[PDB]
């Protein structure tokens, strides 16, 4: 569909990540009934851990809850197209679908049982783009 | 992935439909192991039946094989983006994924558990576009 309520929630969460120095990305994992089982934000720089993107964080939350590395029954929704580290972690726990809102400007993948699917929600996409733009502006100001 | 072998097969089949007066569309339904369970071509005008597009034909083949209207365990691959009649029939048998090669130039859908996903296979897409173009050229020649 367009996940308007889940996206409202994720966009609200990611603000937290932006306040603390990380690209404001939030994401959740859902079961087939679209219930959220785990939610996480990006905390790579905040916790000085190369792996702590929102996607790997949410994967680890669910591994913890279910005591299992097999998430084949679940789908992932993120505000921003995942990097390749996260894409590979998502693949390695057998999640078959990644919904993302905003693709990443910054590989050639012929994987399957793994679809990367852009959510169409223009209002939410424009809102999240404005949040990211504010983050990057502050990024270049501190860069200089 | 890019379904290169299945697409080779479908593009070969659809030629049959083009020879007999129908837009040359072919499609199959696959299980989770990507095995084909049913394959069909468009035969609307050939059999004077508004419903006999390739997608509805393949659905009926599988309903027949399984004696069930519940195809929730299966995915559909077609050469051409489905019309809305077929999209609704696919939804009504609970198939969750439609892979298509070529989108249709000729609605606003907020359905979910139903993803419409364009296959990326440039060589196969260009080949199928050339086949369709030949079909339409002959169409306008007979039109006049
Ligand atoms: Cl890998
Ligand atoms: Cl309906
Ligand atoms: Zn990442
Ligand atoms: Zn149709």
């Amino acid at each position: 569909d367009d996940f308007n309520n889940i996206l409202d929630l994720l966009i609200n969460e990611s603000k937290k990540a932006a306040q603390l120095g990380d690209i404001p990305v939030s994401c959740c994992i859902i079961d087939s009934n679209n219930n959220i089982l785990s939610l996480a934000i990006n905390s790579r720089y905040k916790n000085k851990d190369i792996s702590q993107h929102a996607e790997i964080n949410v994967i680890n939350d669910l591994i913890s809850k279910l005591n299992s590395f097999n998430l084949s029954k679940y789908k992932l929704i993120t505000t921003l197209e995942p990097c390749m580290m996260c894409y590979s972690a998502i693949k390695q726990v057998k999640i078959n679908t990644i919904y993302y809102l905003v693709d990443d400007p910054k590989y050639s993948i012929n994987d399957q049982n793994l679809n990367l699917i852009q959510i169409k929600n223009q209002k939410k996409q424009s809102e999240y783009i404005k949040l990211l733009n504010i983050f990057f502006i502050n990024a270049r100001l501190e860069h200089h």
